[PDB]
């Protein structure tokens, strides 16, 4: 697809068998989702945004689809204002910025 | 150009005669720069997200050059940790997400 930016680039993702809405965010190094259950062990991580740093849970090698494109990678979970797809998965699905 | 997302998409901008580095951020609704002077009227605004909110000054109808592409739009000024080019100006230079 080709996605313009006159509105938020919100897409449907699938993780854990469930459909969720998420923002394609080239401003984000990593992917962070609202509180949810994921399998396995997690590791601690700090991420910094406009107001400061938050603590999140880091889960590795998690299956996730983005607009139907299947990916496998690191997913962070924590008190994010919105589900964010960051560059770690955007790169996996072959996303680039063009003008 | 086509900009890869293997790395943060930082680009050179020109504003108020100054050259600065800024992040092309599809996740940001608006453009926000570190503390600087700009011409004209302004109004206070709060913007927020991970780590909370910050107070900014909103200036409208500000000319900016992004990778040599001229645009006009609202610029927010305040204690952001990084300069951010948001969708309000990305649209004007014709920037799209593609995969
Ligand atoms: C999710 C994530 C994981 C690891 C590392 C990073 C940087 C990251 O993204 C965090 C995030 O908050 N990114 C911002 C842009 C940003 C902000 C601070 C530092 C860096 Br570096 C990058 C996200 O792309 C844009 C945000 C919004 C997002 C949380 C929906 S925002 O900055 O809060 C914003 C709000 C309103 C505006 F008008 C403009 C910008
Ligand atoms: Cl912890
Ligand atoms: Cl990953
Ligand atoms: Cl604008």
């Amino acid at each position: 697809p080709q996605i313009t930016l006159w509105q938020r680039p919100l897409v449907t993702i699938k993780i854990g068998g469930q459909l969720k809405e998420a923002l394609l965010d080239t401003g984000a190094d990593d992917t962070v989702l609202e509180e949810m259950s994921l399998p396995g062990r997690w590791k601690p991580k700090m991420i910094g945004g406009i107001g400061g740093f938050i603590k999140v849970r880091q889960y590795d090698q998690i299956l996730i689809e983005i607009c139907g494109h299947k990916a496998i990678g690191t997913v962070l979970v924590g008190p994010t204002p919105v589900n964010i797809i960051g560059r770690n998965l955007l790169t996996q699905i072959g996303c680039t910025l063009n003008f």
